[PDB]
């Protein structure tokens, strides 16, 4: 199928070359690019600043569309607090935002090293968490990845972003620390 | 040597360890308990309704989140100047779908109001059980507690009483980032019900 990604920076790339390995056309476009269709899934590989403003910028393409949000929204000015609110979500936000897509939260706890690699630093299979309100839109996401390397498990409803963000933000926050490192994090072990 | 033991990351130097003291004594209370008996630490454990005879440095509150309360207001006068852990993952149970504690803070921050002059920490509640009494996730990677809390000489104490056992401890933050650890614990928890992992493996924490 056709997968779109907006970022082409670390986020976009680790996450198109897995797609790329399962068998899908992967289109990527920049800040400075413009998108003349969308694919059937679309990664929002950008800043949480520029999420609300790209969103707009395709309205209309993004109707009908499953739509990954990847943002850790973090006040990184602070690295104290995220910027969505405590009981909410970027994703959730999202949601709202763009009512005829069907929305994920996905790969905001997978560093960019671990998608590339598709290990935790060499360690353990990288493994993407995704919450989102329909399963079949998380059915069609999980089959996407099927040949990739990537583990793929459903985190819950789209309410599980909140979840998701604090543990992004807290594996960020251990890394930052140098507890961890970037190419590491946290392994998902059945 | 009544309470002089082998301390196994020390050499297994043979000297006096810390006074530990457990409430609740269920799967995750004995876990916790076992892994400062071998790390050569003196554990006694009560349930919450158990007199506490003795209190030590530190003082784990394995026991449900209605329970905290209760046995802060019970013992707050003797829990000043001690390292008091909080593991709860305040769950709603009814639902499956919420925490009982508000969005913005943790049950952690809830007791640190409530024992001003104890040091809270937030500890165990990224780790299941299993992984606690076998010292790894699933047989795979060493496990990883992280612990929270305000006063990183508590956090320091707590992670040099914690030395000599298998587990690897990393310092989590101040105890605002309770909110996130809790946040990890519910999902870890939720993964597990789902049956996508087991009860002995959940997140490894890999550097
Ligand atoms: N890096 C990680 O390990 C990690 C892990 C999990 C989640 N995340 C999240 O992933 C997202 C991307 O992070 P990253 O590490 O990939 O950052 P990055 O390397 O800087 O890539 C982000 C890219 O998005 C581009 N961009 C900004 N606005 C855009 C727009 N309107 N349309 C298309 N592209 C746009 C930027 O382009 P320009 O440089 O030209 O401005 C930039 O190259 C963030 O939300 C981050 O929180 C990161």
């Amino acid at each position: 199928m056709e997968i779109t990604i907006f970022g082409k920076g670390n986020m976009g790339q680790a996450i198109g070359h897995n797609f790329e390995i399962a068998g899908h056309e992967v289109t990527y476009y920049g800040s400075k690019d413009q998108a003349t269709t969308l694919g059937e899934i679309v990664i929002m590989a950008v800043p949480y600043p520029a999420l609300a403003a790209l969103a707009k910028q395709y309205a209309t393409q993004l109707k009908g569309k499953i739509v990954v949000d990847i943002t850790n929204p973090l006040n990184f000015d602070t690295w104290d607090d995220l910027v969505v609110p405590a009981d909410s979500s970027a994703a959730q936000e999202l949601q709202q935002q763009l009512p005829d897509s069907q929305v994920l939260k996905a790969f905001n706890t997978t560093f960019a090293a671990t998608l590339q690699s598709g290990q935790v630093n060499g360690k353990e299979p990288t493994t993407v968490l995704v919450a989102g309100n329909d399963d079949s839109a998380k059915q069609r996401f999980t089959r996407a990845l099927a040949d990739s390397p990537l583990e793929v498990k459903d985190a819950g409803k789209l309410k599980r972003a909140r979840e998701l963000e604090a543990m992004g933000f807290m594996q960020m926050t251990l890394a930052a620390s140098e507890q961890i490192g970037w190419t590491g994090g946290f392994a998902v072990v059945k």
